[PDB]
């Protein structure tokens, strides 16, 4: 919270120390963690429609040729949405070191998908932002990982 | 969020456009409302606390004398927490002269219970604690309402 607004707030109550204390409590800056967590939501959450779209966009049917490339993307984000996982579980216990490894596989994932699929004459354009989204969102969490704390 | 953090995160992903927009969004500066709402969550979890501690001192029971000075409190907090609820009601509806209103009742409430159970030659420190607390706490409302926007 804007320490400017906090003190305008609290310099009106009949006791400051005690409104700063509350209002420092409640809207604190974001710890590392908490920005890794954050980060790994959107990505896990966003890979997982991705996934869903996929196979959508396979079960319908579509020309040999796209549904070649379209299963190749799926198999990809499978293992995509398996490394984020485990990269939760690494965060969870503190292991900045594991969660590195898992999001960069994560990440070499999504990009392949848009390699698997670029050659294509024609793409669902929710398929490619999602992967684009994924890598961006995925260096995020490379960033962050590394300042977590080490042995 | 820290705008030094942010950018000494966003500074190195592929992407610092990005990366700035997702955390910005994710961890941003809370509002007038928001600010207001946690606030009176507090208050009304406090008070809630309160009103069950009072009836159980004086369920076990106690002499007459600290009997009379309790079920005191006990009105004074069944309007506090009714008020509080009001209180809330307003906040939704973006009524801070309402809330106000509102909330100033339930301070009253507060330190009535104060004033009621000092001239004890004892008391349950927890319904003094909680009763001081609100009362800062409703301070803190007081404050917010009035910039709330008003009609």
């Amino acid at each position: 919270m804007d320490s400017s607004e906090m003190s305008t707030i609290c310099d009106k109550t009949l006791n400051p120390s005690f409104c700063l204390k509350f209002l420092n409590t409640k809207f604190a800056s974001p710890n590392l963690q908490a920005l890794a967590k954050t980060t790994l939501d959107s990505t896990q959450a966003r890979a997982t429609q991705t996934l869903k779209k996929l196979q959508s966009i396979i079960d319908g049917g579509v020309d040999p040729r796209s549904k070649l490339a379209y299963r190749s993307c799926v198999d990809e984000y499978e293992s995509a949405i398996g490394n984020l996982e485990e990269a939760f579980e690494h965060l969870a216990s503190g292991d900045g070191m594991g969660m590195n490894m898992k999001v960069s596989a994560a990440l070499d994932g999504a990009d392949t998908c848009l390699d698997d699929v670029k050659r294509l004459r024609s793409v669902d354009s929710s398929v490619v932002n999602n992967s684009k989204t994924i890598k961006n969102l995925c260096g995020i969490a490379l960033v962050i990982s590394n300042m977590l704390p080490r042995n």
